[PDB]
């Protein structure tokens, strides 16, 4: 790397509403942007207890931490300084709709991330309102260049108390503020886990591992 | 009426995004609320002008003035002074979604609307970032009960410069406070326009008119 | 009329597969056109007794039979002798899926239609495959032109038995086999009911009334 | 293996409509079931020239000849000799619709798949209409289980001519005709490609190779 430290930190602005529920969250990480491995600590500083599941609110909390191989350019890291944004469409199965926007910014050996969130159509009943879920499954996004933006698609799915899936299709659209080499049809694989938590999830910690690759057959 | 009089005003409090620009819009309204007619001045306070077409923002700015007919129950009046909110899905056909809530309250003679707006994906060639919308065509609501809340439908479309449309489809879902008696299978056909505005329309004047009814065929 | 007299009688011929279940329908119908009334007798000639609700079946058993006002261009009375075809797409809440394919045709003083139907991915304990349905609720056609088709959108809605509904989206596009005066943004407002019936619905006549109209609030 | 040879030959018989264009298609294909390895020739039988990019059928023309890692359970091998069926939707970018239906037997060392393909909505300047597309990147199947059935999710993509590329969303519904041991969440990469062809593509010849494999990133 060389504008990208092997080590770095992150900040995470986090604010909205869901179901109209307003809330507020600050997280700290930091990984190996080049190994593709991170970490960041949640705290909901406004609007808690949250009364809905945290896991849809996980994702929310950094692309820049993805190993890329050498031959496939990284779109995200070479948008810096400059830095970039996102634009995230989150359809549930049970008519749930999200949508996400995020700006990374750099300043030194930190990233900041600022994000709005606005989730809503969540029935009471659902596993979302109950808090039913128990985290994603492993995911694997579908990549591609269009107009100068990368976009993103996955298969999300979450683990059900009880056994069971409740899916979620993401569509992420990643804007680079000044042009880069564009990347070909490639994908990046992924495992996202909380690995501690308050009781009432108003204090929460993240561990992220992503990897891109070329297909698998081709 | 008998908690509503017969000459109403309201006051609009909305803020959002739209790919990203962050707004604040503030707005003054009065009404006939059992006439069905209603017009109201919007004022973009903050983030203005807007780099988008102001009719996304038209219809986020009041269903309690709505004629309804003395057979059909009125979900919305019956609600107060308790209020309702409001939750809504847009759905551009060019792929463009936004988000929507509303938190509307009473006192007195004056409507409190509270309203959160989030929209994203509008492609930067398109009809809404290039302003090249001229108004909604008129359009009927399709409304019918379900868990105690009303749901409504809207094949919306904006007319476009040079001829033409640009189709939107509205999912709009009405959450009394309080449980009120529920109407049967109706709709509610509405007429909105631009009455005036200034040149960048930081400042806007709208004109509403929306009528309850039965099915025509039945 | 000049082509379609006042008086006219049509034949059905459809054919499809619901969830891989093969069938093949035939039908005789009559109305006045121009009044908008029509009735049609049909018959499961193949794969009967169907193991479906027909409700799915019943809206693609005849636009002709369509009152329209005079100042209203009349796009499908228009097309004749040369006639017309029509697509359609069925969006069920619960995730099934038809595609519907029609040709209409004349000859004298009857019209033909020929008709392909697939439909899929109905749960096998969802209201359809367990035939739970009672008749669509009186519906609305937002209709507009659009590359010389014309496009209709409808919210519909099937009753479902101990109460409630059970919804689908309607899409279906109009092509003339010949150029056509374009109508302006309408409405065509429908009233469709099973009027008799044998036990297993291998027989079933059908009642519609179909009324043009422009916007009610305009 | 057991019932199913380590050597197989298969015969494909397909029917169906695009646009309202009726077509037939037969084919004969063979290959390593266990090595995931796979080829088919198919012959245009009725309707051909076919109007339209023949990429949209090619994914319709063999489960079976997938390679499962031993500790994968295999759903559809284990179907057999009762078989299974395969129900499709695919939602292309710019609107267009098709459902596919398959049914999977087997007699002896072959297997036969009827299906049957209604596809409808391809704009007429589309890439399919006119014929611009240029065969799919290779692709990767989320799967998982769900009421006994196995259920498949991918992200397609067809390459076009002049660069660029035309998505469409794949949804698949494996129904074993007996229960079977169901496998976990899992992934299947496939790549796809016609080796051969005539000049109208009346005469087509396909490769494929399919591999399960757990998620990447675990």
């Amino acid at each position: 790397g060389g504008v990208i430290a092997t080590q770095m930190t992150y900040k995470v602005y986090m604010s909205g509403t869901v179901n109209g529920h307003y809330f507020e969250v600050e997280g700290d990480g930091k990984g190996r942007p080049y190994e593709g491995e991170q970490t960041v600590k949640l705290t909901v500083t406004k609007g808690g207890p949250l009364p809905f599941a945290w896991d849809i609110l996980s994702p929310q909390c950094s692309i820049p931490f993805t190993k890329y191989p050498e031959d496939i350019p990284d779109y995200v890291k070479q948008s810096f300084p400059e830095g970039f944004t996102w634009e995230r469409i989150m359809n549930f199965e049970d008519g749930a709709v999200c949508t996400v926007s995020n700006d990374s910014s750099i300043q030194g050996n930190c990233f900041t991330y600022h994000v709005k969130f606005s989730g809503l159509n969540f029935p009471p009943n659902g596993p979302v309102m109950q808090k039913k879920t128990q985290g994603w499954e492993p995911h694997s996004e579908r990549l591609f260049a269009r107009g100068g933006m990368l976009i993103g698609n996955n298969f999300m799915a979450l683990k059900l108390e009880g056994g069971g899936h409740y899916l979620c299709e993401f569509k992420t659209t990643y804007k680079a503020k000044k042009p880069v080499k564009m990347p070909g049809y490639h994908y990046v694989d992924r495992k996202l886990d909380v690995t501690n938590h308050n009781k009432d999830y108003t204090s929460v910690e993240q561990c992220e591992i992503s990897i891109a690759r070329k297909p698998v057959v081709a």
